[PDB]
């Protein structure tokens, strides 16, 4: 009877879900150059780091010339670089050129192996260069002036500033795609953690400059995210044997989880398995068949499930948690009252409900 | 119902964690050069011994040789030391040269191998060995100097002296990588100890300056840690006799297990154990449902869980008790009301909510 | 009763093959020093290419060397060498230490990876390259001397190249290890076919001194031979496009398989297939029974079978033609009599018993060519005329 | 007893054949550009053939430019250029990029694509042109001169003409990769069928100087054959309508069938399938064993079987005569006196027993049974 | 043992026969104009017929607008001209613009109301029609001059004229693909038995000129060749009884049937059917296998098998004579010899073998 409606309701959320889209869907690719550590030499390696950190830097550089450089630097992890990059980088907008770099023998940019087609290839990489270096003023991607110097031969070394600036990278990413103004206060506090727990050596550190100059990078371009998030997934799973660099991935994964989900967990943790007495009220039940509806929906999303929001993903919107609105203000009038660390996230939403906010305040707070 | 909630927040927990990671994910290997014993011969065990200690003394010797030493000093163990660096020695990140030479023909450094091109190698040992002298300020190994002036010449002192440094290593990995400042304490508790129970030969006794030294080398390199861990969980198995060497580490274990896992056991052992009425306060409900899913979460995680904080083990982050605040708050609030000698350990982290943490005072101290 | 036997017979050749090897018998590995291609840009490939071709063709070269060299100069194929090398090398007396050299600037060398702790590396290998020039008389590895010259600039004219190259290592293989002199005549046949038939390209064509120099280094090296067979075995499994370079390799197999086992397929193709009346011939049973415990044996081996002599594999002795002498000795001299390709192998072996070689001659000459007992009927009605033509 | 040889010679003939090849095996991948039809306009489909006949005529063009080329030319068949190509296109030696033609109204070569970074490459087709009408001194593609002049302005006249430079490629296939000199003699008799039957339109006739240049690009290029023999089983399979297009390509299937592999037809036609009382002969039974090894071997190769020599697909070398000598002889000496046709075959191989094949010739030239007496 | 390879050799034969062929074969499209009766009167179709016959007939027109008229011509049988092109066209090479005129007083071409530019349409039409009369010395359709002038109105009248033509295209097709010159003396042998047996109205005789040029078209024409064949296949399946018009196709169907399959039919009925002492020959032996795969590959081909020649259909190659050369060199000997109508079939081919002929003869 009553049944049926909630039945239906379920039945519209999954209809359609399913099948396999025509390929004629398939967005214009886009041709990106990466390139990517040739070799296990210290030399090659210490080098071709500061390129890509420099590429970064570069005030004059195009988009396409930036992205490829992100991805040489989230690449450095890699005992193959090119093949990590490679058999990792899933996303349909963007078709890779990986280039395997000649031991960058060449000068301050990468140096072409095989010799260029067009010469210029040098000097473009040169006025690159020398444009990053004088638009920055001179300031290397290190705090710390000796770094910016430093010119690596050694693995241990390599390894210790490797795995430094690589952290300092995962820690933005948390962030970057969220709200990537307010970032700092959270990014510093995450470092702070790695460096006193000795996870990453401080000499190694990067600079505000080439931090805010990356964290940009991340918030503008959606194919950088999708690599990243595609790592992000599978550094996540088990059954492997991890490093001192899968080590800091995983442990920034433990902060990048579940992030811009923010609503679909709030009204879970706060409202839901809260259980006030006020869930009794007949005018929830809308909301709670909402729910319902979302959980069972959020199984079916699958393994991309803890990074939604960052993938930008289609599915998020359903999840939203705007969508429902009675619950909702309530889960923030409870939430808001009972923990003293919640209620600095911004809730100025116009979807909040009077009743609900003054009733879980009320509920929470002054019920007992 | 509202069960599928509850079974939401599980499912969370446990989403994607499952599989096997993509081989693309393999670290660049850092080679790393550890030295052997080639025999059960005394001079050589007591010469290797000296120069181990001296290894980690050096103020010359690069990591990559201070680690390999470390791995020389605590494989001393082994009826063939060479077997039992490779068959335990098994993450990724470090990949092991070991050498063992048997002759110690040279003097105080290794023999070289093959000859002429060893000549530059017995001198960066000579270096090694002088700057770690002339760093020291003259002082050796033991901190009673004839013992280390003492060419041991009988296994059964031989066997006294290794346990007695074995030991001093051992006591370290307790604190290096959860306090490592503020160790004195429990370092010179747990000394006092196996002395004191007639363990542990005092003749060879160990200074406080070399110790420090190797504390701050274990705090700081991972791959040693790796190291010790396989051991630490290769001895905590039954099924076979121990020998004085074996049980000074098992009795070790004592100490070394679940440590730096403080909060994950504390909401167990107080608050939840405890079962105060208060328990069944509204607010609670979802805090402990969230406990549920932790600790079987924690059973699920299972062979590295008694080391999981020295491991830096990623899996851990999730488990860390500022995950679940409200419960947490409580079980502080009455620990520290309720138990003497609690409340030592210094608790003063951002996730308390001063509220939650009175009423667990409130409850524990003046409700009976 | 007799069916006791034939099967203890049979019992005895399996016994003890079964079980997994304890691990002492694992033997003292050598060390090897392997240049792969660090990278997909001919420059450098067709540079690396004319410092392998050297390391083989030198005089001063070491033997550790010159097996890293082999193993470089038969890895040219990859896309990723290094990969190729690492992913299927798996043999036991060998262990490669694998640097992809990029730069290969230096000269005749290559480039040191991380920098020499000696720059006398370098300079091993400037006499590795002033040695192979003075101690060749300065004839280059190609018989057409702007061959050796020539620097290589694109793509094409590399895998044009370096397929010519690959198939000039892979036609020694065939003879290398079952008959290392005598080799000119077939390996030279094996090349008019390739060049005939425009597979493999002339301009590339590498000169009779090389050539011997790499089929002596085959014959001597086992680490190479064990390289060589486990490629050889790898690209031969199916479910998979060919282009150039597998095809190569897989047209080169069409020689090698059987190949140095002479004896067990002679047998097999010559008196058993043929079906003489001569089986049932008491003197032979039991060698009938050795050779089906064979031929079951052979089977149960599997994965190496193809080329087992050339693996040195220790059951490819029982297996050898020795090993059945009364039904070999017959096998020949049918197979000399009946078959006019055949017979210009030297058979001069020990276990060749005159007289029933002389039975295995006469019974299928004298039989009119295995006229002694003809299996077919039910084509029709038998011809006294056909038999008394044959 | 017997009858575990036979089992054993077919086990070794299967072994091995059977896994997935591990990916270390790939060899280096040679980038190819391929020219292709921008739209649907006869106007560019002209201007573009003659370009690409012209590509392979140049002598100063490298051949990684040369097979592109022919690949332009043998796609002239499709709707959408590009498709065709990235769709039938499956052989491993070769990735090819697509610079889909953009209306390349620009002279003789393509136009750039966006610009060219280096408009040498529109100077460097200019010199490939150049080169190409110099070194041919003149020649033209087509063998009366109006045509090669001649610009295209509908739909009739370019597929007239398509149909007739592409049925110049596919007469080509025939002998390219079988018998790459002599091959004049059958792609004439195949050409003269095509225009009797009025199939294909006499105008648009490619002169021999353009055809040997293409028969030599076919012979000294795998990846073009690779590319050809795709096309060639894609368009076999059933399952549609052709017309005339797609129809003088399966048409020319027909006398491409089983091409290169004519020794092993032969026996099976010859000496095994005419079972002359003379099979019976005790000496044959190992050879009977081999073919019936063969047959099977010919089965569980699969589709490609009708191309394999063409292709130069490994197994070939197992299927090839030889294999068998004495049947191979045998079915010779029958085949050579019995069959009028016959005998133009090359015999001179190793492979064959003079005085077996004398039996072979022998046996077939040797109730009434007045009738063959009297014949 | 040996039967493995006779099952083999069929094995061969068939494999890969199966599958569907991947889309992007398909060969770029060509645009056809058919300009079609609009509407149910023997007026418009009388003058049409007249339109079409010029249209073929014209020197001046492109192949394209050639093949379109043709198709009009041969579509005048059907009570709906659109609906029947339409619903029998299904060859892919050709992708059809039916235009339905408004009783076209436009002259020798359709009358155009597109507009501007369809001015110089008209006229190039007008220059079609004049080129057509001109170069043909002032021969019209009709052999006898009345014909071409008719102008008829009435539908008893019409369906005589229109039969009468389209007879006349169809006694073509017998000969269009299998031999387009030699043609006459079978058409016109198909022609006395149509007007001995009253079913074609001779007042409508259409000239040798005209007659020629329809020939010719079909000869070089495959787009138009596919549509007959077509039409030829849709009026020979039952369901239904057919009255003139589909009648006199049916008729000439029966000369149709198995056209440029002569060899394959021969060495049935001639031969084989004949059970000669040959059977008996050892030596054919072989023969008698590849026939046999033949027959059961004919059945496998299916529904187009009585008019492969005439589809040009590939599989057609291998089902060709000298195929199977020792059997149809012996079935040819017997054929010759004892059916006086043989042997006026042209069979000098290479695959002739002159001693198995003879023993045929002999036999």
């Amino acid at each position: 009877i009553f049944e049926e409606a909630a039945s239906f309701r379920s039945y519209q959320s999954k209809l359609g879900r399913d099948g396999r889209a025509s390929a004629a869907t398939a967005t214009l690719t886009t041709k990106i150059r990466i390139f990517v550590p040739a070799t296990n030499s210290p030399e090659l390696r210490w080098e071709l780091t500061l390129f890509a950190l420099d590429v970064i830097r570069s005030p004059s550089a195009a988009e396409s010339m930036k992205v490829g450089a992100a991805f040489t630097l989230i690449s450095m992890y890699s005992e193959r670089p090119g093949a990590l990059i490679r058999s990792l980088l899933n996303d349909p907008d963007i078709e890779a050129v990986i280039i395997d770099v000649g031991s960058m023998v060449n000068g301050i940019p990468v140096m072409e192996r095989r010799g260029d087609k067009a010469q210029e290839e040098m000097e473009g990489l040169m006025r690159i260069l020398k444009t990053a270096r004088d638009s920055s003023k001179g300031k290397t991607p290190f705090v710390d002036s000796r770094a910016y110097g430093l010119r690596i031969t050694d693995m241990s070394t390599l390894v210790s500033a490797v795995i430094t600036i690589e952290a300092q990278i995962w820690i933005l990413i948390a962030k970057a795609v969220t709200a990537p103004d307010t970032a700092e206060e959270s990014e510093t506090r995450r470092w702070a953690k790695y460096v006193q727990q000795k996870r990453v050596n401080p000499f190694f550190a990067l600079t505000q400059q080439w931090l805010t100059e990356m964290r940009n990078l991340l918030s503008q371009s959606l194919s950088v995210r999708k690599f990243m998030v595609e790592i992000l997934i599978e550094v996540k799973k088990g059954g492997s044997a991890k490093g001192r660099a899968v080590e800091i991935i995983s442990d920034i994964g433990n902060y990048v989880e579940e992030t811009g989900m923010a609503g679909f967990f709030a009204t879970i943790r706060f409202g839901l398995e809260t259980r006030y007495p006020a869930l009794a009220l007949n005018e929830f039940q809308s909301d709670l068949n909402t729910i319902k509806s979302l959980m069972l929906l959020y199984r079916e999303i699958g393994p991309r499930a803890p990074y939604m929001v960052l993938l930008e993903e289609s599915i998020q919107t359903k999840f939203a948690p705007g969508g429902y609105p009675l619950l909702w203000s309530f889960a923030m009038g409870v939430a808001t009252t009972i923990d003293r660390s919640m209620g600095a996230l911004n809730i100025n939403r116009g979807y909040l409900e009077p009743m609900y906010f003054r009733l879980g305040q009320k509920s929470a707070r002054h019920h007992a």
